[PDB]
């Protein structure tokens, strides 16, 4: 199927990509890992994102994510997220066209009593897709927890 | 990987399923798609869930969703899904090992606003996928909306 109008400007997304990333955070000594996603679409005003991640020495599972982006030409954008720890995510925010970036914030975190507030930022830089993500929690302001660059494959 | 102990009582998920689905709601006339299933897992205490759906004729695609299914020995499960409407669900319940059920309500239904609760019910019968999805809205109590039947491929 031809690429929706809506999807369009997101085009550049489209593939697999696999890197690695960092995690971090008050509460948590630093860990690395190993990631890819990939971003489908069947036609439709959305884009399909799987995610997992693996421990970088063995290749072992660690964690994976799902979910749809919905991109609409007035450069909003609204990402539902579904993660196999048993969070899910609303987030919301814009997309611009010019720096190839996508900057999302939580309009809900389900299912997880202590973060509170979720904000995701991607950003294609020299053909690699970085992003970081960062979690509040009712304790700690919103801040980065993982960070990672991976290349389009 | 090993089936983890968690997700053994449900390996009678695990692999695709394909079948056809009947929707209708007050709002709402009848209609009918074709469905397809996966359930997979990693070795971790997941299973996870892919689905998509066709219009019957054509095969043209419809919607699709995505999440994790978590079971737990006390008979206890949470499944998280996101939807390409842009739809989450938080779904807690339970399974029942000897009628091949889970039986899930949701504890939360995120960015749809008219839809209040779902519950989403599965039964293996003579080896086939059966479910009834219910819709609540702040005017429609509980309620059927979809209901398949799939094989096991």
């Amino acid at each position: 199927p031809p690429v929706h109008p809506f999807v369009a400007p997101l085009s550049y997304l489209l593939g697999t990509w696999r890197g690695q990333g960092e995690g971090e955070y008050p509460t948590i000594p630093s860990f690395r890992y190993g990631e890819e996603i990939r971003f489908s679409h069947s036609g439709k005003p959305v884009i399909a994102y799987t995610q997992k991640t693996w421990k970088l020495e063995s290749g072992a599972p660690l964690l994976a994510e799902s979910g749809y982006f919905r991109p609409r030409p007035d450069g909003s954008i609204e990402v539902v997220i579904a993660c196999s720890t048993g969070l899910v995510e609303v987030q919301k925010g814009t997309y611009n066209v010019d720096e190839q970036s996508i900057k999302l914030k939580s309009d809900l975190v389900g299912n997880a009593s202590k973060v509170k507030e979720i904000s995701r930022e991607f950003e294609l830089v020299d053909g690699k897709l970085s992003y970081v993500v960062r979690w509040s929690t009712t304790t700690n302001p919103l801040q980065p927890l993982l960070k990672a660059i991976l290349d389009k494959l």
